[PDB]
């Protein structure tokens, strides 16, 4: 119809901002509470970075995009788009920018060996 759908929020400003499908930031459109039935990047950079993410959770399984607690952005030497997404079940999946719909997609299928020699 009309408008894109929030597909996340952003937490800033003691707020739940609606993050759109396109990751349109309404920072005006805050909430005082989390939507279980999306993600909620906390602590994300600038809306240009949150973009990218939103790219991916807009074309990613809606299946993961409801299963989900939070999305931290966690930059390392190696992968500066490297974010973390929270588990309903207290888990930890860590998903880069340029693959989130690809590596939460996998869900119920991810997490392997390539997460020992970095800790």
């Amino acid at each position: 119809g009309s408008e894109w759908r929030r597909i996340a929020y952003v937490y800033d400003r003691q707020t739940f901002f609606p993050l759109l499908e396109n990751g349109r930031l309404l920072k005006q459109e805050g909430t005082k509470t989390a939507p279980s039935d999306a993600p909620v990047l906390v602590g994300w950079k600038d809306g240009d970075a949150i973009a990218e993410m939103t790219g991916q959770l807009a074309e990613l399984p809606a299946a993961v995009l409801g299963a989900m607690s939070e999305i931290h952005y966690k930059p390392t030497r190696e992968y500066e788009d490297r974010v973390i997404v929270y588990m309903n079940d207290g888990y930890e999946v860590s998903a880069t920018i340029r693959q989130f719909a690809d590596k939460l997609s996998h869900y119920p299928a991810i997490a392997a060996a390539l997460d020992r020699n970095v800790k």
